[PDB]
């Protein structure tokens, strides 16, 4: 084998992608699920949406979209979930997020530790 050659100028094309600051979500006692709203995700294929999902974190991502791409990332969750189990959706105008619960009967008093940490400061911290 081994073989092939070809050389083409590329223009700028997209590139660059929005960050989602302002996103939707909620948890339930049994799996944990976040709603975005992004009008033509609905309209975009699942090829546009590239989303990742860990142990304690879920990223995804959004190109070609609204005249625009857009991401969303989150690093670092109150709780673990199912990789594997964990599963993407996406409804009219909006991107879901199914990811598995590690542990059910469980409550997230913050999407991520992060906004927790910080939300409780001045707490119960050392023991």
């Amino acid at each position: 084998g081994s073989s092939g050659s070809s050389g083409v100028v590329a223009p700028i094309t997209t590139g660059y992608t929005v960050k989602i600051s302002n996103y939707g979500w909620d948890q339930s006692d049994k799996f944990v699920k976040i709603y975005i709203t992004l009008t033509g995700v609905h309209q975009v294929p699942t090829e546009n949406v590239q989303v990742h999902f860990t142990e304690r974190s879920f990223d995804l991502l959004v190109k070609n979209l609204n005249g625009k791409s857009y991401s969303m990332i989150v690093n670092n969750l109150l709780k673990p979930i199912s990789v594997e189990g964990s599963s993407k959706k996406v409804k009219t105008d909006t991107v879901l997020i199914l990811c598995r619960k590690k542990v059910e009967n469980t409550r997230w008093d913050y999407l991520t530790q992060v906004e927790k940490e910080c939300k409780e400061k001045s707490g119960p911290s050392s023991g």
